[PDB]
């Protein structure tokens, strides 16, 4: 067996030395070396600090602003709360984890750990195809004469949290599960065993198709028709170059915030992929733990985006932290 | 402009030098040496001297046959047939074409080699995901008392037609183009420019979603209904240990026949993917021209790995080549 599994979990080493212990009952310290342990927890905790005040910062910056109620604004202001979720909700487990090289908390601190990573990067995943679907509505106008306005926008926030919990939460009661995953402090959906009684494989598929595939298919439809119309269905849709301007920088910001994650979660995404099509096989606790806590960037990434590449956030910012100026 | 647009073409060279000319017009060879020319030539010429003999053999032998009636036995014939199309209907063009450096039959000599490739291509693809299905209904038999017998194989090859067809066949007659690819001798979709006339931006999506990703979602559904069965659904379907050992040999050749599919595609995928979202961008004409070659080694590793892997299939075919010792 080039792994160990037990009734709960996958230790990706061989037991032929007896050394194997459940990442629930003793720290895995064979695994690794335990400096290696410190830096997954001081990692954690230079994620903890980051995000703690930038997103809240965000959330504290929006609600503050009154003129701070568009899509955009709406769907950043969710990101942040999904982030500190993500920080307080797991962050804090997997950093506890991490310094005693084990789940202390057992199965209910890897439901943390799990839940709200996959939480918070399915809801940054949805809000991607609020956003494409909002940028689509905006610049190209198909559907009719309505209003994307801020109805929509409270919808379309509901909307990524269904989406979002339809994928984190069956984990939680029977279908797939948590489990640990590389260096055994951190984790994720079960790739590792088909697992029958949870129904492992079909889980894993619904996945990468409903909560992978299909938000890429949509979003790339609506990268689509603005490609297309940047080129020729907006010079009869006749947009002033004093909007586009403004409306370009938002859909700059929305390519690079679809960007970025694609670079922060596609490694672990493959090695997903990877683990799953090749079930048993030989790999080492090395090969899931960096894209893994990679991956826990998203908690952090996006309001770093957001106030670096959206003018009228970023000067409410500044605004908010010097008291009256350099509004809402 | 680090290429040079055409009414009906993108060559990925600068024309500060006035050196660009049509792939229509006149040879490429500023592009890259003659003798890389030839080496395409070459090339090609290989593929038509493997494909004709080794497709056609497939052919003749399974009509010979008449043992030979089953799903997977459907299935390769048609891609025999597939391959003959690519061969003859456009991989003589793309010789031919290499040989003089250019498009000598103009447009209607690119369409040839697009069509028939995208066709070959598409049909390989969908042909994938009939098997997978035909695996997925005889190994788990999930539909009642159904069964996937000669009449179901002949929709399915049908169908395979079908969706190529929707494939191949749109940019014939205005929904996109076949354009000249790296060094200009072998011709694809359009993912070089929007040319709006031609409603290229939703074709390339159509193509990726519809004619990509799709195939690729349903065979990999499949492939979780088979993997979950051979695990814990199958010891409940009593499937004797002397059927499974040959309807094994059948769903491994299925997995590796799709394996070696996206070995062979993935990496034209991705640059012409790359292409699409970077239009205009500065990239030279061995960029795209060594991925579009290699994968027009469909037209030839399918009947390969049918002859290596399918025992009865291998049998019949020495029969046939030695006459009547080495049957049906
Ligand atoms: C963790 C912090 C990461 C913050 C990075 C965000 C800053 C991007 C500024 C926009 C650049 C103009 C074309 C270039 C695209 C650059 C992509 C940058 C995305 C950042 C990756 C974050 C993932 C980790
Ligand atoms: C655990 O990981 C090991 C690799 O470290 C896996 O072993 C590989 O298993 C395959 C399948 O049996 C071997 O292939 C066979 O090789 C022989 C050559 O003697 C050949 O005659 C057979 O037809 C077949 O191809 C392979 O050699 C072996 N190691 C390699 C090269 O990767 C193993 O499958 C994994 N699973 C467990 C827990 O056993
Ligand atoms: C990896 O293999 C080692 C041994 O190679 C496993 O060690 C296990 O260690 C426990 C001690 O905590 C053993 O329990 C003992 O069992 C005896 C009865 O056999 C009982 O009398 C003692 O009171 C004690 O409970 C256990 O037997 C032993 N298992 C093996 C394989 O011998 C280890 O569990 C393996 N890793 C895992 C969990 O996969
Ligand atoms: C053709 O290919 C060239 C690259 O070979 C592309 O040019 C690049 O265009 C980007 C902008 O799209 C340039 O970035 C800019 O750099 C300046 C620094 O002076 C910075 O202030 C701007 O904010 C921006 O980042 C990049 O420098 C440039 N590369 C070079 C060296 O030319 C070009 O986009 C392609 N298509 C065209 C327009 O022909
Ligand atoms: C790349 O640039 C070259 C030149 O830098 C393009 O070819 C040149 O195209 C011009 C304009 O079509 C030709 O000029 C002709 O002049 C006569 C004057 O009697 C006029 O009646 C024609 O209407 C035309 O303007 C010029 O002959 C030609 N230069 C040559 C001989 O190579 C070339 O088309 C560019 N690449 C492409 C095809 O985009
Ligand atoms: C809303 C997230 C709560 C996650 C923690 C609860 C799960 C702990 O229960 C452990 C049972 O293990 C089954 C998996
Ligand atoms: C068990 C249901 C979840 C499966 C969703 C994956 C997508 C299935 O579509 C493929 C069609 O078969
Ligand atoms: C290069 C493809 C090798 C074929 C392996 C079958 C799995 C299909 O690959 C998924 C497509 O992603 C391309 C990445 O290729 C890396 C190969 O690793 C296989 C991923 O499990
Ligand atoms: C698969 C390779 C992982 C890709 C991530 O590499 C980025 C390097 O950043 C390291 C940070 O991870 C923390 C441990
Ligand atoms: C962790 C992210 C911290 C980013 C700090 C951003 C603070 C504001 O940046 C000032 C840069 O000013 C450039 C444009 O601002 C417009 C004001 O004039
Ligand atoms: C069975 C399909 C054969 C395809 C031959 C196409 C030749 C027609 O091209 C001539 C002009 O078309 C260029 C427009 O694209
Ligand atoms: C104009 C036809 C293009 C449709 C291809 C994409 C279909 C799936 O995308 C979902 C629509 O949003
Ligand atoms: C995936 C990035 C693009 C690299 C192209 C992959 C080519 C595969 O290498 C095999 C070599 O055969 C190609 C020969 O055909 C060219 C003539
Ligand atoms: C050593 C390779 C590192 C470069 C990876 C770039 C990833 C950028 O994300 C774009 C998403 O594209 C999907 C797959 O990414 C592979 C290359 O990206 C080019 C886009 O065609
Ligand atoms: C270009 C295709 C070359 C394939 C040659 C295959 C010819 C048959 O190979 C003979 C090897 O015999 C091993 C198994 O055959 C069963 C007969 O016993
Ligand atoms: C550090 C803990 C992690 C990364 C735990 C679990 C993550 C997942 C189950 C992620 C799933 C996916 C997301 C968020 C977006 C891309 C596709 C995906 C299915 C791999
Ligand atoms: C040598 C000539 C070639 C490769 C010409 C054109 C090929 C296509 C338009 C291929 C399309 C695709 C296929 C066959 C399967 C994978 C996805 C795809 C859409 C890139
Ligand atoms: C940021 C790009 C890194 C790769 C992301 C996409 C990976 C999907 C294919 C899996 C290949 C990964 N690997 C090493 C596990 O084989
Ligand atoms: C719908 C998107 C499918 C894209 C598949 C991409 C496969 C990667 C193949 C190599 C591409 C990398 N690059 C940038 C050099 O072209
Ligand atoms: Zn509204
Ligand atoms: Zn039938």
């Amino acid at each position: 067996m080039n792994g160990t599994e037990g009734p709960n979990f996958y230790v990706p080493f061989s037991n032929k030395t007896g050394v194997v212990r459940s990442p629930f009952e003793a720290p895995q310290y064979y695994l690794a070396e335990p400096w290696q342990f410190s830096m997954l927890a001081a990692y954690m905790f230079l994620l903890i600090m980051l995000g703690f005040p930038i997103n809240f910062l965000t959330l504290y910056v929006t609600v503050q602003h009154k003129k701070l109620r568009t899509p955009l604004n709406y769907i950043l202001l969710n990101l942040a709360v999904a982030d500190l979720f993500m920080v307080f909700g797991g962050f804090t487990t997997t950093l506890y984890t991490s310094l005693h090289g084990y789940f202390v908390f057992g199965p209910t601190g890897c439901n943390l750990e799990g839940f709200f990573a996959t939480l918070g990067g399915e809801i940054a995943l949805w809000s991607l195809v609020v956003l494409a679907i909002e940028r689509y509505v905006v610049v190209c106008k198909p559907m009719s004469n309505f209003r994307f306005g801020e109805n929509h926008a409270i919808m379309g926030v509901a909307f990524t949290w269904v989406m979002a919990l339809a994928c984190a939460a069956p984990p939680l009661v029977g279908w797939s599960r948590y489990i640990p995953e590389g260096m055994q402090c951190s984790c994720g959906i079960d790739y590792y065993t088909p697992h029958e009684e949870t129904n492992n494989e079909s889980f894993v598929i619904y996945m990468f198709v409903v909560h992978f595939i299909i938000p890429l298919i949509v979003i790339f439809f609506c990268y689509g028709q603005l490609v297309f119309t940047v080129k020729e269905a907006a010079a009869q849709q006749q947009e002033s170059a004093t909007t586009q301007k403004a409306e370009k920088e938002v859909t700059r910001m929305v390519i690079i915030m679809v960007i970025a994650f694609l670079i922060c979660w596609l490694p672990y995404a493959g090695v997903a992929f990877y683990i799953f099509t090749h079930q048993g096989s030989d790999f080492g606790p090395i090969f899931m733990t960096i894209p893994a806590f990679f991956a826990k960037t998203s908690a952090v990434y996006n309001p770093v985006i957001y106030i670096m590449m959206n003018k009228q956030f970023r000067n409410c910012m500044v605004t908010t932290l010097c008291c009256g100026k350099n509004d809402d």
